[PDB]
Parts: structure tokens; sequence; C-alpha cells
């Protein structure tokens, strides 16, 4: 097991069944977070106070408390260009689609 | 294994070695999140778009992608009353000390 970090996650829309509508992008890099959250907690993981406390207690008695989790701390959107039912050409922005950074929470 | 949710986490400061200074609180309920993040994703877990996508892919091929994680989505602070080195009586607020809600991220 490794230290919490951002790994790759290639997303393919051609598998969504949106083929009669979507124009671009047809795939994108979404990324994902995976890894161990434990001392020492490197600054980039930006732990919260609660995270620091929970990691301490889990460090003292793993049975009592589980470790914190490596999750996306900041995400960005992506816009999708498609042709809707009415045949209009829409450019829609979707929030929280790309992982910008991982941290322990 | 159960569904992502807020469990209890009783924190005891008398174990911090802050005894010559801290007055109150000496213990508090910090809570913690624990549980499975998988379909169906109940509304209270407030998943992000990225979470919905990652859960889908993990649902289609668990080897490729790991599930999302049950973590604190909103936290509140607590204030601590202590007597510092100079013998001043300080009332300090600490951010992100109590888990208000858990979600899948």
């Amino acid at each position: 097991k490794a230290r919490c970090s951002r790994k790759a996650l290639h997303v393919n829309f051609k598998d969504m069944g949106w083929d009669d509508w979507i124009i671009a992008p047809l795939e994108y890099e979404a990324f994902h977070c995976e890894g161990l959250c434990e001392f020492p907690l490197r600054s980039h993981l930006e732990p919260t106070n609660h995270a620091v406390i929970q990691t301490l207690m889990n460090s003292m008695d793993p049975e009592s408390t589980p470790p914190t989790c490596c999750v996306p701390t900041r995400l960005s959107p992506i816009s999708i260009l498609f042709i809707d039912s009415a045949n209009n050409v829409v450019y829609k922005q979707y929030e929280d689609m790309v992982v910008e950074s991982c941290g322990c929470r």
C-alpha cells in the first residue's frame, strides 16, 4: 500500500449510450485518489484538524478508530458539446468532473 | 460492511498532555464517518459528479477502479478555554473539529 495520491482514471463516454447526441469530448481524464493516510501527513494532503485527531487515535488503537481517507480535495469542471432532442447545439458545463488534488479527510 | 454514515468518536484531551493549561472542554464528541459507498447512492451522501462516475466504473470493473470513500462533508468548530504560559485566560476556537455530515467522495 502507498501514500494517498492522485492516480489516473480515463473516462470513456462512448460507453454511456449517449452516441446519438454527444459530439465532444468523447473521453477525458477524470483522475482518482488512492493511498494510505497516515503519519507523517505531508502538507500536500492538507488534513483538517479532525483528520489529524482521527489519524492519532487510529495510530494509538486501530481497532477503536479507522484511518482517514484519501479523497478529492479540489475538483474542476468540463464542458460537453452535444446536439439535443430539438436539434439545438448545446455546450454544457458539468461541475466536479476532474480531480485536481487529493487529501486525507 | 454497512452504508457510509456518521459514527461516534469520543475525544479525550486528558490524554493530550495539556493538563497544566486546559480548563474546558476536557472531552468532546468528534464523530467519524465509516461505511460503504455504493449504489444506490442515497441523497444524504451528496455525491459529486466525479463520485457518481467513479462508483459506476468501480461497479463495472472493481479491479480497474476503487470505490469512493465515506468522509466528513461538513464540519464545525469547538472553542477551548485555557490558561496560557503568561497566565492569561484564552478562549480559542478550533476549526473543523466536529463532523456534521458524511458523504461519498
